[PDB]
């Protein structure tokens, strides 16, 4: 820290303006662990600089003064310590309120102006900090959908700065206009597409649901889905279908003799058996190593792993499951049939992943797996100790009898929540009274007011997720296409669409520019 | 979704079982549904090995079926 | 009166220690009702491990809402 | 639950706090490390020439509201 | 359980001479919206009767704010 840095914050515009005229150094970085991020502890990280300090400040004089001042200019393009120039800090202040927002974005575009005035060659936005961010990706992956709606749909009116918008509107009718999107970093780039950023977000992300429904995203991903994507989808579905059907006829005709491998005999039915058993086996092969491919190339955190990636996961065990029961197969031990049902019951559910990606039935998907991750496991806690508590009670009063034992009477006790109860299963007791007031007691506070309790607290919490799994809808679906792409077996270009267009031509100097804009025609039926 | 749960636990339940009276996809699927009328035997056959299989296929059916999704559903309706 | 709508889990803890009490009393006072003391201590000894979930934002609003819906509702209910 | 899912947010905090008010009581080994937050001379100037000490606690708090 | 009362009485600054010594907040250093106070935590954390985490933790239920009481920036620190 120096005087420079409390002139700024202090907002002493005459005090800079003497210690820039004494020769301070506008470069000087404040860079103790107070003006880190460091989340541990308490701090104010603002890019380490003056000129990050006095942007971050909403000082637009300052800003001003810095740049274009004749004893000391202040290099626009300057990097703090984690790589962060002022557009980096600017987007890092942000916390999507509406002032905020509002003058946030109103200090970028100056910044932009500025830059373009004083260093026409030089493109700001494309400067990347220490992680690979632009403030753009930054702005993506950190939820900051103020400044990334301004970013995304920025259209500046005036000579010498056109060059810097990202909309351009062609032609306007009354309600209806149409506008044409840059698509630079959105679409495809070296490293950090908003799209591959927002959908491999982890999850902490504030409006990772909300972000795709910035007009440009939202055009560009319904326009992928129709164009490429919606017939591969369901082309997987169908192909899973299929290996299910397989997996489960396979399966259900298995040989009932002892002690695996079992001979092929030579006639037709145990030849399409053998062929399923191949094909499921081929398929779980495949789904192990996509698993391993994803977990490689996420690398999740051990606790996004499960509120996050949930179905990678499900896909990833059954996978597991699979290869055990190869594994047993030919170590000659029946227990792979203990293996292989579970896959099967899981490839079954795992069905429920296609249907996400249908607004309707893919809420229902969702919900599941809300539910079984938090309140599912928070119910069932509850409710063991219970179970647990009042078993243990009722086999010690219990003596020498059939049920006599924690798996028998636990088991009986549990019967109690699906109605079926016997409420006498057995006689072999002393004190009748203390084994009745007890069973009463279990059934009343687990199966009328713990499961109706239960009730209501899903009810609560379906209420309050119906709005958040209205967007993960779409979230899903952009993460469909994003790996679609990704994968396209192919070699096919036709997936980056949108055009090659000139935009204006007359760049600062005498280039012209292509950016492969993408063309949006909207209607607007309101702000006559 | 009650029907993929269903059909999915029925064919992991009757690969399980070998050589008994249910041993069908008829049967078991009968039988795993009347978990969802509260009438559901949750012994009903002994015919297979590994008992600690088959319990923990029918505990987690009715976990997922019973507990979790009807209560869904009462919830759902209940918003619409 | 506060002592059922506050100092729940106390009431709660005594109850489970005096059942143990007066297991041990007839245990040798050569009663085998002991063993219906026993249990009912055995029983509570379980569900009063809920006391621990309290004091987590999460798990805590779970036996919270127990408490609470047994003292009011369930008895208006059961009545 | 509708009406009671507010009051038991905080209920979390209050009994956290009982916890940790028995914990202390009972302590179970003369243990004084429980006191924290220091000794310090807050202003020096009493009304009289004596100085204070009044075992402030530091708290740093981030608000970006009110500017 | 007058938490208006308590919230006033725990974060008092007062700034003028001679009445200094009365505030029970003080601020060291503030910079951005990051700044440091020193709370004086006196018949807080402990005292001869009646501290105020002792007060408010044996209150009888009755007591209005008596959740929300221990929000107040001082006790809410202090406790975590
Ligand atoms: C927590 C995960 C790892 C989980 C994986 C397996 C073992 C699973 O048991 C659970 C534990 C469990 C068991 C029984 C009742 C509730 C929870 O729940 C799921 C998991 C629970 C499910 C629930 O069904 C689903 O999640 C379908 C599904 C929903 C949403 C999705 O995005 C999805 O993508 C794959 C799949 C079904 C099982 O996989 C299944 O079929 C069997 C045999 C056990 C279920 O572990
Ligand atoms: C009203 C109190 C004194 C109470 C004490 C005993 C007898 C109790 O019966 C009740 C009466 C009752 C019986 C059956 C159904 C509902 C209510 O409910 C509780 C009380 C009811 C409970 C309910 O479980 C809990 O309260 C666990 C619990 C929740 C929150 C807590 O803060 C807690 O701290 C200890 C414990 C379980 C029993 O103690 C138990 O395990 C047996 C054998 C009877 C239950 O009396």
């Amino acid at each position: 820290q120096t005087a420079l840095h409390i002139a700024i914050e202090r907002r002493n515009m005459t005090l800079v303006t003497l210690l820039v005229e004494n020769g301070a150094d506008v470069q000087a970085a404040a860079n103790g662990d107070f003006f880190k991020k460091t989340k541990g502890r308490p701090g104010f990280y603002f890019g380490e600089l003056p000129l990050s300090l006095a942007a971050c400040t909403n000082q637009l004089a300052i800003v001003k003064f810095l740049l274009q001042n004749s004893w000391q200019p202040a290099d626009i393009s300057a990097r703090d310590s984690v790589g962060n120039t002022v557009l980096h800090a600017l987007v890092e202040v942000a916390d999507n309120t509406v002032d905020n927002t509002k003058f946030v974005t109103s200090m970028y575009n100056e910044i932009l102006i500025l830059g373009a005035k004083l260093h026409p060659t030089l493109k700001l936005e494309e400067i990347t900090n220490r992680k690979g961010l632009t403030p753009l990706a930054l702005a993506a992956s950190s939820g900051k959908i103020g400044v990334l709606a301004y970013i995304l749909q920025r259209e500046i009116h005036e000579p010498e700065c056109r060059h810097l918008s990202r909309k351009f509107t062609e032609w306007a009718y009354g309600p209806v206009h149409s506008s044409l999107y840059d698509l630079s970093c959105i679409d495809t780039c070296e490293k950090n597409s908003v799209l591959e950023v927002i959908a491999y977000s982890s999850s902490e992300t504030p409006n990772r649901h909300d972000m795709l429904l910035v007009e440009p995203l939202n055009r560009l991903l319904q326009d992928k889905w129709d164009r490429f994507v919606k017939r591969i989808f369901y082309f997987n579905f169908f192909v899973y279908c299929l290996y299910m059907i397989i997996f489960t006829a396979a399966a259900y005709y298995r040989p009932v003799e002892g002690l695996p491998p079992y001979k092929l005999k030579n006639t037709v039915g145990d030849y399409f058996r053998v062929t399923g058993e191949i094909l499921s086996v081929s398929g779980g092969v495949y789904f192990f190593f996509r698993g391993i491919q994803y977990f490689l190339q996420r690398r999740p955190s051990l606790k996004s792993l499960f509120v996050d990636s949930y179905s990678e996961i499900l896909f990833f065990v059954q996978s597991l499951f699979m290869l055990v029961s190869v594994v047993l197969y030919f170590s000659q031990r029946k227990e792979y049939v203990a293996s292989m049902v579970f896959s099967l019951a899981m490839g079954w559910t795992n069905m429920l992943y296609y249907t996400r990606g249908f607004q309707q039935m893919g809420i229902y998907a969702v919900m599941i797996e809300k539910m079984i991750l938090r309140d599912l496991c928070r119910f069932m806690f509850v409710y063991l100790v219970f179970l647990f508590g009042f078993s243990t009670a009722v086999v010690t009063l219990i003596e020498d009898g059939k049920y006599n034992s924690l798996y028998s009477t636990c088991l009986e006790l549990f019967k109690f929540t699906i109605g079926m109860g016997d409420l006498e299963f057995t006689e072999n007791y002393d004190f009748k009274a203390v084994f009745i007031i007890l069973l009463l007691a279990y059934v009343i506070l687990t199966y009328i007011l713990l499961l109706n309790m239960l009730i209501a607290l899903m009810g609560e919490t379906v209420n309050k997720i119906a709005q958040e799994s209205k967007n993960i809808w779409k979230l899903q679906r952009a993460i469909t296409i994003l790996d679609t792409e990704k994968s396209f077996l192919k070699c096919m270009r036709k997936a980056f669409r949108s055009g090659k267009l000139l935009q204006v031509g007359f760049t600062p100097d005498g280039k012209d520019d292509y950016r492969w804009c993408f063309r949006v025609d909207e209607v607007n039926w309101t702000t006559w």
